[PDB]
């Protein structure tokens, strides 16, 4: 007994691990992971054995390893004896023994060539996978990672990185085989003695039928899982109300979710969310925008049915012509207080300009605690289509320079506006980046009422049963001189893979 | 081997668990969790043997516990068969001897009486250690659960609980002598970790060392919601970014951070420091009336917004102009004057402004589960006008299915070491205030932090600070049903069992 692990790097969609007897690609990062994990070990006398096939060891010079033994599987090689870190066998099954004997071997791991990964799993010889998915999908492969057996399961994913605008997840997996237990006997009979009464019964464990790929327990560190995570929490313990809208919802009060943007952009994966749409909709707020007919125009629907006429007629501004939102977002960020009249008046000049002021305080007096936006005007709300649900949000220089973002968002549905959000304020803090010379830092969203919309439950299950990908990467292909100045075909998303579109009827 | 524990009700700070035969308390929740705690086993086939002293027994009546064996140490009681479920022996050790004996015995639990605890502890017979600690003392006891020796650590703290007004308290201690959720991940993390440094988000958000993390021992219970508080403490104190600011002094400061608190069975009022409850009540109400005179405050010997209402700090922030102590359309002006025209501290505002906080009222009480109960200060119309720019920004209100009215609040900027306590404090009780006027019951308290920094010149404060256990939280209640929300009085609000460390002074940033 001895441990065997398989340490791979493959493309995300089709587990494409070579080309041509080299790799798809370089990456370093890469490389100096499969340095630590091949080296790592506690008793130091000993050495970790690195099993490859004979055209893996062709290809990386013959060169042997440093620290380490590595054992060549092939028909042909002489077994040499030059060399004592370099061993050669006629099989992969004999190479093992390796566990018997070599007391002076702690670790065994499968290092590849496809023909020894298959016959490796084949004969069920690997305990454990350290698989690097590699996000780069287009591109010739003749050599491929085979399907992880269903004996295994996935118990890490990391968060996403990124070199040379390459996103990269790691991720392990475990073969299965089948705190204190007084501490949660004694929080479980608690739980049973107050009911409601203790906090911990509020906010429960979610079930893992509505938790995605649960198998991961302790290694839940792809940001997109705080997005997935809260879904579940409402799903477990969101209470059944009704709305406004027709439609009721499964909701809870106060919870968060965060998300790195040095490293990628978060834009989720587990279904494929409406880029253009969100980006559209975000420079029509910079520019102060209210009139509905300009995303329309740019095909964009996503404010339609809050500016029809019957939608207006119903909540008292039947008066607005179709498609005057009236004072909402775009203008509260522009013209803070303005008087609005209609979405025809010329209000170059009124109210505060939040925004710029945030640019200048931003770029001025980065380390002051007054980076503010917000929207919520308490004198206008009655005249807005919909008073806002992103409400207000703070900014942050970091001492090394990148620029953070926290948004407080009273109502975010989960279902259709949060994905929106969380791609929303991700590029508007890399354009407030870019416009102030700062590098994107961190992105927290806190929400008040997080619910789920009933008419999407089966729709959310779905997505809860993907398991996530690597998130892609997002670069401006110019650098504007002021912020609305930004255009979609400035952007560029590299590397999205995301599953299919999920369908969801937003509730008006 | 076999498990020993000692299950124990004791009073939080003298250990007052008994006074004349009897317990100094009565309170049910608690000879639950004792009845759960001893009843627990694995094996159908086998039972738990509680062991107590004479004079314990005698407390009980001397009849049996249900589904248990009952094991008396006395001097001179008979050794009778009559019950099967009753044993008595000459003495604690051994009875211990339940440990090889009776195969029939899972577990072993010391029930007490001072002396049977005394010497268990003394003998070291035992392990582990249940205790809830009751939050009320000054009254009678007679005995005392004996100081838990060093060796114990405590390894878990639940939240506060009530009953009839007093909060209590369990926590656990184990007897330890001589992250690893498995190696693989924890190493594959660390292994990143040096790959990646700064560009893993995990380095950027390195956990607390044990030397700055409060009551350490405590890792995987930290349930008690002092915690949350006390967690972000030790947590800028290992990330905090050095930053100069508006004041010579400087901070350490990260961005983006969270706390939750139950005020369902308690008032979060922090324990681990005295906190001046009163003057927080008294700016609560000065903001609820929606009055900006600092003078008011000072009047009531409140100084808190007295380094901020003077001539010279109105003078070099572009205030001249303005009388003593007018601090300008500050928090509560917005509040009731959302927009109106900033006069001074002494015209009559009757009818200017957007009165928010009695939209607010009649929002929760007509439309509970509207998703619009908001009440905002950031006014950028009026920040120059204002003494200083509101930090508790924006807060949100949310009736639960089962009547309850909860909080959130955002707050921008956040001392930790002197403000943080008060918004605490602060928004539990207008929470409080809220949920008695409209009719609903407390719920939660949630608090989202911008910048969240400690001052420099309060580094050693609260590392004193972090070296003190917390202990129940106190109950907070309200002596009469007011008709008005600006009716209440720091006379209508009772504390009931708050038992702090001393006050920890530390010095205001102007
Ligand atoms: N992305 C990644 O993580 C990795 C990618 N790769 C890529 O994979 C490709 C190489 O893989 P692949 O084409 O499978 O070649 P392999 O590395 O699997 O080597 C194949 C050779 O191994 C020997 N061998 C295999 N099975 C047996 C057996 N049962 N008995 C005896 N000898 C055996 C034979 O050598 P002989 O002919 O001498 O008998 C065979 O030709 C390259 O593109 C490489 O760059 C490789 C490793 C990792
Ligand atoms: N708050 C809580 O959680 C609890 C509180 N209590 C309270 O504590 C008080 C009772 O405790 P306490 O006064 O210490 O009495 P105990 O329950 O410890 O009983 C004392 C008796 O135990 C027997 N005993 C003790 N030591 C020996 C020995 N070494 N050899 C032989 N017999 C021994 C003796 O009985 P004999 O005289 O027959 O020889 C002695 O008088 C009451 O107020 C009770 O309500 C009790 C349990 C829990
Ligand atoms: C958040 C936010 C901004 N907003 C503004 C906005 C306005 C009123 C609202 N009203 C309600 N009840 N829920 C909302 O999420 C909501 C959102 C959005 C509105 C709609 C979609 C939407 O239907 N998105 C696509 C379909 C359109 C597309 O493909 O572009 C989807 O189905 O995912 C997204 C965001
Ligand atoms: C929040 C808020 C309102 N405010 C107003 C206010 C004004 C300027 C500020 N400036 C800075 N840098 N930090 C602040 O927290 C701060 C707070 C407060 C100011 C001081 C204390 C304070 O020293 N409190 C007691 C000591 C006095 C007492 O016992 O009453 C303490 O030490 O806890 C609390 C609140
Ligand atoms: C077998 N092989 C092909 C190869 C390439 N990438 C991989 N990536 C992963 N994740 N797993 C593999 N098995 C893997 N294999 C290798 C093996 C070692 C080195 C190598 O240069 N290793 C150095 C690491 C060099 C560095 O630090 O950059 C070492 O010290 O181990 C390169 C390719
Ligand atoms: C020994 N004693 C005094 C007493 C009271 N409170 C305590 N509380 C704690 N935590 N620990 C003790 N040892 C303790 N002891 C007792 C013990 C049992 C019962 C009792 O009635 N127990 C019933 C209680 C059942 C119930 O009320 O649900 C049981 O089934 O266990 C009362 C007083
Ligand atoms: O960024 C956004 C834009 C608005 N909405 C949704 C949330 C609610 O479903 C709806 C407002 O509902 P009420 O507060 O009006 O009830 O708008 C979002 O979730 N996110
Ligand atoms: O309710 C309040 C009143 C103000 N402050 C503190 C927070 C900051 O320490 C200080 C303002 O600092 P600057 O934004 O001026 O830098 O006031 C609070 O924390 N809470």
């Amino acid at each position: 007994e001895k441990n065997v692990s398989i340490v791979v790097a493959a493309s995300v969609l089709s587990s494409g691990i070579g080309i041509n007897g080299q790799l798809p690609w370089s990456i370093s990062e890469d490389l100096k992971f499969f340095s630590k994990i091949t080296n790592n070990k506690c008793d130091s006398n000993k050495k970790n054995a690195l099993i490859m096939g004979r055209k893996t060891w062709d290809s990386i010079g013959r060169r042997p390893l440093k620290n380490r033994i590595i054992v060549v599987i092939s028909s042909s090689l002489p077994q040499d004896e030059a060399d004592p870190n370099v061993v050669v066998f006629r099989n992969l099954e004999d190479s093992i023994e390796n566990l018997m004997n070599d007391d002076s071997i702690e670790n065994i791991f499968v290092c590849g060539g496809e023909s020894i990964y298959r016959d490796a799993l084949k004969d069920n010889f690997v305990d454990r996978i350290y698989l690097t998915r590699v996000a780069l999908e287009d591109i010739e492969f003749d050599t491929y990672f085979p399907e992880i057996p269903e004996t295994f399961l996935p118990v890490y994913m990391s968060q996403t990185f990124c070199t040379k605008n390459i996103s990269y997840d790691f991720m392990i997996f475990e073969k299965q085989e089948k705190q204190l237990k007084s501490i949660d006997d004694t929080v479980d009979l608690l739980g049973e003695i107050a009911g409601i009464r203790k906090m911990g019964n509020r906010h429960k464990f979610p079930k893992e039928e509505i938790y995605n790929t649960p198998s991961i327990r302790f290694g839940r560190e792809h940001y997109e899982f705080q997005y997935l995570d809260l879904l579940s929490r409402v799903l477990e313990n969101g209470a059944y109300r009704e709305n406004r809208t027709g439609i009721s919802t499964y909701s809870i009060f106060g919870q968060m979710m965060r998300f790195d943007m040095r490293e990628s952009f978060p834009l989720l994966t587990t279904k494929k969310v409406a880029i253009r749409s969100i980006f559209e909709e975000l420079i029509w707020f910079i520019k102060g925008d209210t009139n509905g007919n300009h995303l329309i125009e740019k095909k964009v629907y996503i404010w339609s049915g809050n500016g029809s006429k019957e939608y207006l007629e119903r909540i008292g501004l039947g008066h607005r012509e179709e498609n005057d939102l009236g004072p909402i977002y775009g203008f509260q960020w522009r013209h803070y207080n303005g008087e609005y009249k209609t979405m025809h008046d010329d209000y170059t000049g009124v109210g505060v300009d939040q925004l710029a002021k945030l640019i200048e305080t931003l770029k001025n007096n980065p380390k002051d605690r007054r980076h503010i936006l917000t929207a919520w005007n308490p004198s206008a709300l009655s005249q807005m289509a919909l008073p806002p649900c992103h409400v207000l949000s703070q900014y942050y220089v970091t001492n090394d320079n990148c620029l953070s973002c926290n948004l407080y968002q009273r109502s975010c549905d989960l279902g259709l506006g949060s994905p929106f959000n969380i791609a929303s304020y991700a590029i508007l803090t890399m354009m407030l980046a870019q416009v102030c010379g700062y590098e994107p830092g961190e992105l927290a969203i806190f929400i008040g009422d997080a619910h789920i919309y009933e008419n999407h439950l089966t729709q959310l299950k779905e997505q809860l049963s993907r398991t996530p990908r690597p998130f892609p990467q997002l670069k401006f292909k110019r650098k504007v001189e002021n912020i609305e100045d930004f255009k979609w075909e400035d952007i560029e998303l590299i590397g999205y893979y995301p599953y299919p579109t999920i369908k969801m009827d937003m509730a008006v």
